[PDB]
């Protein structure tokens, strides 16, 4: 289960990461080449828009992968809360027989009120 | 004094008023025109350069006015301020003449204490 997810969400964040760096390498790469003939507005302002949408696209992954990381806690819990159903499941079984030990405890002792029956209730 | 001053800031207002209707006239003619050519870079960069200063210095026209306006208040109390000073001064004088008046009394009653420097104390 979130053994894969989240080796999934590892490799998410070097993808992001390699894009963050490359999209920054673009950034400085725009601003050094185009200062120098800034006549080139369509190719200036068309990496910009590239930039810019980079940017948004890496703090959207993060963000994306902060919330996974918390389904996947909640996931990885899986066995630990079968464990404490299992017991608490085993409980209400056993208060269940308690119970019914204890009703036929009452009708025996109102039937025949011995004393044993009184040890017997308490 | 503030009768002037207070008409220049009116005049100051009709004129950043004048300013700002010429400075809107050329944005939308700006964004209208350009939008059908955008390779006219320079020409629509330095336009919305000119709109933006125009705004900042029609906004700091704004403010400057309201400031010169609480000077403009302070300044048209002078003569209110003069007579009230007028009334301090001679309470102040007064009140000294009071003062030396007891002074005098005080020494007339302790050296030949009558009952009518008693009267004149009170």
């Amino acid at each position: 289960g979130s053994e894969v997810e989240i080796l999934k969400a590892l490799l998410e964040l070097k993808k992001s990461t390699a894009e963050l760096k490359r999209a920054t390498a673009s950034l400085r790469a725009i601003t050094e080449e185009l200062k120098k003939n800034p006549s080139e507005d369509a190719l200036v302002e068309h990496n910009r828009a590239i930039v810019e949408h980079n940017a948004i696209i890496v703090e959207n992954n993060r963000i994306i992968a902060a919330v996974l990381m918390l389904i996947v806690v909640a996931v990885g819990m899986t066995q630990e809360i079968k464990k404490a159903l299992e017991e608490l499941v085993a409980s209400t079984a056993e208060l269940k027989r308690a119970t019914a030990s204890l009703r036929a405890i009452t009708e025996e002792l109102k039937k025949n009120p011995s004393e044993d029956a009184l040890v017997e209730h308490n």
